[PDB]
């Protein structure tokens, strides 16, 4: 819920979409938006990110999504590396059937 | 390049990964980039919309993403029946090997 941003240099959008497996519970689900929020890697570069459950809307879409945009490849290295990238990271790996990710330039 | 949006209800994160069959030149990726920068189906309800190649930053990544935020249920109907989208989805359906999307509450 922000806001305007301003990158130093080259603007990366971070994309990850997730398909759970059947482990997976709405307090899970619960668990990881907990997670997401909670555990950032709000360094920075980070200037912004978003995600969320799928809404249902569309027969063959993914569950959940994940969005973050980071200021260069540095920022990115940066987060791929912070503490809470990897407590997250850890969170969500059980959960997994699928994951598909892109990064692009903003 | 925006700068700070409104929604008068719910505003609907809609994201799309896109993974190139064998079919695909990088001038088919820029014919896609031209379709979706000037066929964006810019009616009212969509606030903003961001989409490009991925980086090469990840091994196993698909190839490109499309974002697009919509002002309610009736925004993204709308969205999904405006003739830029049905054009442009007509692009890109026979260079896909697969698309993965979710939509989500911002
Ligand atoms: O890319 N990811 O899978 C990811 C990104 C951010 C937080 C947790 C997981
Ligand atoms: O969701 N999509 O596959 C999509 C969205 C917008 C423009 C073209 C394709
Ligand atoms: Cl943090
Ligand atoms: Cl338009």
């Amino acid at each position: 819920h922000h806001e305007n941003l301003y990158f130093q240099g080259m603007g990366i959008r971070h994309i990850a979409l997730f398909r759970w497996n059947d482990t997976v519970t709405p307090d899970q689900v619960e668990q990881v938006i907990t997670a997401l929020s909670k555990l950032p890697a709000a360094i920075p570069e980070l200037k912004n990110y978003a995600f969320g459950a799928d809404l249902g809307l569309a027969a063959g879409n993914y569950d959940f999504a994940v969005v973050a945009d980071l200021d260069g490849e540095d920022g990115f290295r940066a987060y791929q590396d912070h503490p809470d990238h990897r407590a997250a990271l850890a969170i969500i790996a059980p959960m997994l059937a699928d994951r598909v990710a892109v990064q692009f330039a903003l």
